[PDB]
């Protein structure tokens, strides 16, 4: 936080590192999410290929890195409750304390810059428990990013699944939020995933369904750290398969109905599926906001319901 490392350190011929650090912030209460931005130094296309977390051990619980064109603020920093990005927050990295970080496979890179690519990174740093004192304590937590202009042969992106149609009535023991779209692109290979809900979430499970056979992509309690969990053996998703996902909620202790689709006195059901695709057929993001094949869930594997506390 009195370091001298610089915002751009050119590496070999065609690479560079970007040090994305909080500008000396001071978290005052616990559970605080501060956000900041770095613009890419290049207008042309570029490939994020590695990450080094540089977090203050003492207090930082989680870190997220996003790629987007419109950060919710132009200030040196802001509370992330304001928003992350005004446009798509294309999530690229998540670090949790104790979580394994998930390393990109050799030759996989996120595509940024140029025409489609995100022009800004937005870093989100989550501070759990501050101590009482620490007079004026400045913190410069963040991440360094390895960019290269050398074209990568595998491109990574995010397939996002979200539920927006389903209500949790109060006191209802167990409620299933279900999500499914047909896949219609060139092949993706899912190598990681992260889940997200708020406090009524019990388990999130993601599948590839091919000719009525379910293959597990990943499965997790969303009350654990929302880092990216690795997929033991990467699952290939190809044309005509179906992605299906099930969030299990409860409505216990809840007074009125709770809606799964935004705000804060709301719930959410998101599965972030991180993939790669051969560069020439690739795209950086895909979304599913529907349940096209709802009856299919009568055959969901039993593992999808058994909780993982
Ligand atoms: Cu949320």
């Amino acid at each position: 936080c009195l370091g001298t490392i610089g915002p751009v350190t050119p590496l070999d011929a065609s690479d560079f590192a970007l040090d994305i650090r909080m500008p000396g912030v001071t978290p005052k209460e616990s559970d605080t999410y501060f956000c900041m931005s770095m613009r890419l130094p290049v207008d042309e296309e570029a490939f994020v290929i590695d990450f080094k977390p540089r977090a203050s051990m003492d207090t930082v619980h989680a870190m997220l890195l996003f790629g987007c064109n419109m950060p919710s603020s132009t200030g040196s920093y802001w509370f992330c409750d304001e928003g992350t990005c005004t446009d798509k927050a294309n999530i690229l990295y998540a670090w949790a304390r104790n979580a394994p970080p998930t390393r990109l496979p050799k030759g996989v890179g996120f595509r940024v810059g140029g025409e489609t690519g995100s022009k800004y990174f937005v870093l989100q740093v989550h501070y759990g428990d501050i101590s009482a004192f620490r007079d004026n304590h400045k913190d410069c937590s963040g991440v360094s990013v390895h960019l290269t202009r050398v074209p990568q042969p595998l491109i990574a992106g995010m397939y996002l699944m979200m539920s927006v149609d389903t209500v949790i009535p109060p006191g209802e023991k167990v409620v299933n939020a279900d999500i499914s779209c047909q896949y219609k692109m060139y092949p993706m290979h899912v190598f990681a995933y992260r889940v997200h809900t708020h406090h009524l979430g019990k388990v999130v499970s993601g599948y590839r369904v091919r000719n009525g056979q379910w293959t597990l992509i990943g499965r997790q309690n969303p009350q654990l750290p929302q880092a990216f969990y690795p997929v033991e053996h990467p699952v290939d998703v190809t044309f005509g398969d179906i992605l299906a996902a099930r969030c299990v909620f409860t409505g216990e202790g809840r007074t009125e109905a709770t809606h799964i689709g935004g705000t804060s006195s709301d719930e959410m059901c998101n599965l972030y599926i991180m993939y790669y695709m051969e560069a020439k057929y690739a795209l950086s993001f895909m979304t599913c906001t529907k349940n096209v094949a709802p009856d299919m869930f009568r055959t969901i594997p039993a593992e999808a319901n058994i909780p993982i506390p």
